[PDB]
């Protein structure tokens, strides 16, 4: 039949791609075909626009198969060709070795760090139900679209999918619909030896529905039926259960040498004459397959278009909420939307600028409907919910809508990370954000570190983040967090010092496109500094106090501006004049020109940076750096402060002993250097 | 009954020291006062000898609650007074706000990130398991311990516990008795809003056995007959269900304000005259409950007496088992051992260091007993199994044995990295270790953090180190990973250039006693160094090639020493002379006297780093650095190395615009400072 044909050609596609790289992974693409094929044809998209909003979306969690992912993008016309499968693996491609959303058209994530993909998907579907609840009226379905994903046992293993597939079924989310490739073989062999758990049982515990399709290897017609079942049941994630052989046809099959390496010439030569197809032949697509799925493609493409003339009467009937979608559509926060940004003077009360962010998001969430947000089980220490919302839930439990804008994630912070991304790969303009203490950040650092190669702009609002914190000790207490961040590509890390400051890091992380944010906040209350503004902080680094005459400059962020500004008066009486730059966002600061960031660190004074920890990074902006590399302490904040002599003596100490070093030195700027 | 007053006299220590501080969490500790006065009674151990090696051990994996388990402490006779809970949460004190395995006599591991010790739990019974199959012997039970566990809600919903708890299932841990503190109340309230998921169902799906008590507000009954049940279910992990009330007796009892803020002064008074005690009196310990726990200790010493007289009586009918166990007690290593290292000559074949770390492991692990690990579903990959060994598993699945010295850990980063702490804390001298690619490092910084702050032994063996990995592409490749770790107090991060320091490396690594180790390797192959040698390398960094005319220093890792060697031939057509300094650890080179550091980089010379990742760190030890700031390339590794100009050619490039750029000025070593 064409179908089993066009699972012939997937198959095929795929291996061969794997074997003009001599690198990749045959094995899940062998056994997922059918079952791609299956999915592929039930789905809505338009390979001509990528970014139709009311597309069903698929996401492969086990992106090392993605020679899988590539052949059905190549085979239903997306801007990837045969040519792209060619030059899979190799340099500059569009095919690199596990997808990237970025450089692959039909990737809508990035994925190849196992269990990540479904945490996306959760992620996605949470983004459809709240979209959907916000805009759908009677006769316009707006959003009603399915999130399809892949994933293997991996995945499964990997805590973060846990996360995520607890809060899925918690939140009842019944337009995802994930497929477990049930090959009992991993890296090490047989799952036997590591992942013998009854998964299905596991996943009715978190309140998923199950379909089985016993023999995935041939069965499309169940997997097909798997899927109007899954669609039936509306307030429950599906797991569709998959039993497949890896590396199926393979004379490899079912072992673990099959999942990683290619096959050998004379399997793929008995691949194709079993199938029908020419073993002489590389790179295969009968045209009868082409027919089928342009088919297919057609259809889809018909329902898009009847899909613009609904989204037209929807313009017509509801004015309003019509001119808002399109606006999210087009890609545009709301006019003047940073209008309501809060300002401070230096006459304001001291604030911590957690309880800043909270004053925020008080006033920008009821101006830009786009955002959405919650926190890991730290609502009411991350001061993240604005008074009067309501909570995302599912409304049978009578704890929130899905129209609500304010998640409980539960203590799931690399799973809200994921979703966040998720969030964000839905479109629609959503500018979402997720609460923990700084130093649980990095439980999640591989979703972060996805957040900036995807170039998704989720803000993580992340307190607590020094020795400040007090009481909570050493364990709770940042060193290396910032500088892990700062050092990994494409984060904004805002450290602000004071209202105006947070006003600035918020403005950055809503309008930011492609770069994921973190502002790290503070327990403890921070003075209104003399000097600044959003203007100046929207620069990521400026000059707080100019001093034309000055000894010595002391760079800082956050909480350590105040206590620069407090040394200065010390040094002052030491006969020392100093000036401060605040640096709320290295990587902003970075962006901006060179003659801007001269003028902030300038030839010819030397630079002392503080910051109350690592020292890591502050060499790109400061001579001689006075940080925190060792570990806390549990017990009120202030007397922490002063064991570690950050106390304005400290620093003036440190500055006069940094002019003393630079004494008949000739000193430059550190943003020089030799290449 | 003085059962009844124990709990009583638990309960109000807790408050009491929560109120001394004005901060912590009393909620859990009222909630649990009833099960660890029930487990603590059935746990035997010496107060006065904290490292008995057969005594069962505790972990409080909710660690707030730590008021509770210094409570017991205290009650119990341990290093630990009333005049310390006096001083919870003060600077300096025996009693932090989250429980420090280095500060608190009985803290067998840190607590406070939620999930973590559990996980803990797991590796202490996986080590009891191995321990015990090594040395047991027909009328010698050398090793029969338990591992009790608390745990809350929030240790459920991290990611990190499902890891383990899957694991502890398929490894039939039977030793392993969790208690969940069911309660329904986190911090941002009930579990309603987050949790919904069936916790007794999923602890089913694992393999776990169950039991439930209903009333563990009062029921003390209950919960020690659920002990000697799980003790009965030999090849199981038991998970008891504690139903218990938040704040159990407080008038707020049953919210979420109980959890983490002292109770009101009012509140105190009526739990005090609730239960017999004087309302005006803080810190109260009855003499009958202090006559009642002795009791309990001395039956415990008399049980150590007589495992001492066992252990005498082994070492009489086992010899050589027996030495060796003495040995490992005594926390030594067998003599010269590391005459067991590989070393290499500059005649021998280029390796890669992933190939050279499986080589040492095949040496070593013959060689000393206390040596087990295994890898995170990457075996063939990380390279980290000796040929011939067996592996860990009940011996019941036939794929191993618990005498067995290799784990399979399955895709489960973050758990491998807090069971290597359990098996550290576990003690006997394990030294103990775990692979992944350095980039899922990642995935574990949760523990791999409390590894540095426990100060526990561990060895991460985390390969495919950089861009040298190739095809798999930007989402396996680090970037940032080795500076978030250096950046972290006492990691050891070796990245070896060759066979001599990968033999360096892992000296260090098992000679360790308070340092975690992170091993970075390589996929690639590269050539034995001229110049290289354990005894150089052991230093951390060392002048690998000397030049007493040095118009330059090129300070390098790993991968790009070799790079470096081959720039300075290059650099030598151009008439410019370069030396070579290889820094295989930093942490430990930073611990080398200030004259041999300066040895190495001296003053009078511009130095250059070099190194595939983030510059992060480097200007310690430079003054221009060359690395590797953005995202990586799905490639063959060498194209991707040109691309980035990280050649010979690019490497004397930047080398000799670093010599052009400090013509006419006075360079000092990076290693002096200002203060
Ligand atoms: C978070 C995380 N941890 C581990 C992995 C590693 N990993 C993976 C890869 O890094 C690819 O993403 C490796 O395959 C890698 O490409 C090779 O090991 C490289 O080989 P070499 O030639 O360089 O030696 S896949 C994998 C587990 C495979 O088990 P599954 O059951 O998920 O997939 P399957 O049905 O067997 O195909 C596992 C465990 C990952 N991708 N993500
Ligand atoms: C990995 C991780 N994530 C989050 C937490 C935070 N957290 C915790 C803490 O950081 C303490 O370790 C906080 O309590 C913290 O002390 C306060 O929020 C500070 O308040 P503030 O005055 O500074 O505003 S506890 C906690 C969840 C509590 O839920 P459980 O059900 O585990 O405990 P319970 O029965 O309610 O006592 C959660 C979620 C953690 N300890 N570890
Ligand atoms: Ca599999
Ligand atoms: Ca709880």
């Amino acid at each position: 039949s064409v179908d089993q044909k066009a699972i012939s050609t997937i198959r095929l596609l795929a291996v061969d791609a794997v074997a003009a790289a001599n690198s990749g992974h045959p094995g899940a693409p062998l056994g997922l075909a059918p079952a791609a094929h299956a999915v592929f044809k039930k789905m809505r998209f338009n390979p001509k626009d990528t970014k139709w909003i009311n597309r069903d979306r698929f996401v492969l969690s086990n992106g090392h198969a993605c020679a899988l992912l590539y052949s059905m993008l190549v085979l239903y016309g997306y801007d990837l060709t045969v040519e792209d499968l060619k030059k899979f693996r190799q340099l500059g491609s569009k095919t690199p070795g596990h997808p990237e959303n970025t450089d692959v058209p039909g990737a809508e994530v990035t994925t190849g760090p196992l269990g990540q993909g479904i945490c996306n998907g959760v992620g996605i579907a949470l983004a459809q139900a709240q979209f959907a609840a916000t805009y759908n009226k009677p006769d316009f379905p707006i959003s009603d679209s399915y999130t399809y994903v892949f994933l293997g046992d991996g995945c499964l293993m990997e805590g973060v999918s846990s996360e995520a597939s607890s809060l899925a079924g918690h939140l009842q989310l019944g337009n995802l619909i994930a497929f477990w490739d049930d090959n009992k073989i991993s890296i090490d062999g047989s799952t036997e030896v590591a992942f013998t758990e009854d998964v299905i049982a596991r996943y009715k515990s978190y309140g998923w529905h199950i379909v089985e399709v016993s023999d995935a290897d041939t069965d499309i017609t169940a997997i097909a039926a798997a899927i109007d079942e899954a669609k039936k049941v509306t307030n429950k994630p599906t797991l569709v259960r998959l039993t497949t052989t890896i590396g199926f046809g393979s004379l490899a099959q079912g072992t673990h040498g099959v999942h990683g390496a290619p096959l050998k010439a004379d399997d793929i030569k008995q691949l194709k004459t079993k199938w029908g197809f020419n073993p002489e032949e590389s790179f295969a697509v009968p045209a009868e397959v082409t027919a089928s799925y342009n088919e297919h493609v057609a259809e889809n493409q018909k329902i898009q278009q009847q899909w613009n003339e609904l989204f037209a009467a929807y313009k017509q009937k509801y004015p309003e909420l019509g001119a808002e979608l399109q606006r999210r559509l087009d890609g545009k926060l709301p006019e003047n939307w940073d209008k309501a940004l809060p300002v401070y003077t230096p006459a304001d009360a001291a604030v911590a600028t957690r309880k800043l962010s909270e004053i925020v998001l008080s006033k920008i969430i009821p101006e830009v409907p786009e955002i959405i947000g919650g926190s890991a089980d730290l609502t009411p220490s991350n001061l993240t919910k604005a008074k009067g919302t309501v909570d995302f839930q599912p409304a049978a439990t009578g704890l929130g809508d899905y129209s609500g804008r304010y998640i409980r994630y539960g203590v799931r912070e690399h799973a809200m990370g994921a979703i966040m991304n998720g969030i964000a790969a839905f479109g629609a303009n959503y500018k979402n954000y997720g609460g923990t203490f700084l130093n649980f950040v990095s439980y999640a650092a591989g979703a972060v570190r996805l957040s900036a190669l995807s170039e998704f702009p989720i803000t993580w609002v992340a307190t607590h983040d020094s020795i400040g914190l007090g009481e909570d000790g050493p364990t709770h207490q940042p060193i290396e967090t910032l500088a892990h961040f700062r050092a990994t590509p494409n984060i904004s890390v805002w450290r602000p010092a004071d209202g105006n400051e947070t006003s600035a890091a918020y403005k950055s992380a809503i309008e930011s496109t492609h770069t994921p944010h973190i502002l790290a906040l503070t327990r403890q209350n921070l003075p209104q500094l003399e000097g600044s503004s959003i203007e100046k902080a929207s620069k990521g680094g400026y000059t707080l106090v100019q001093q034309d005459k000055a000894d010595i400059i002391i760079v800082a962020t956050g909480s350590e501006v105040s206590l620069a500004v407090d040394a200065l008066k010390v040094l002052e009486g030491q006969g020392i004049k100093a000036g401060v730059v605040s640096l709320p966002d290295q990587l902003t600061f970075d962006k901006q020109s060179e003659e801007y960031k001269l003028s902030v660190l300038p030839d010819g004074v030397p630079i002392l940076s503080v910051e109350v920890m690592s020292t890591f990074g502050w060499s790109k902006y400061s001579h001689q750096q006075f940080g925190l590399n060792r570990f806390g302490a549990s017990g009120k904040a202030p007397e922490i402060f002063k064991l570690f002599e950050f106390t304005p003596e400290g620093v003036a100490e440190r500055a006069a002993k940094t002019v003393a070093f630079y004494k008949g030195k000739d000193v430059v700027s550190p943003l020089r250097s030799a290449f």
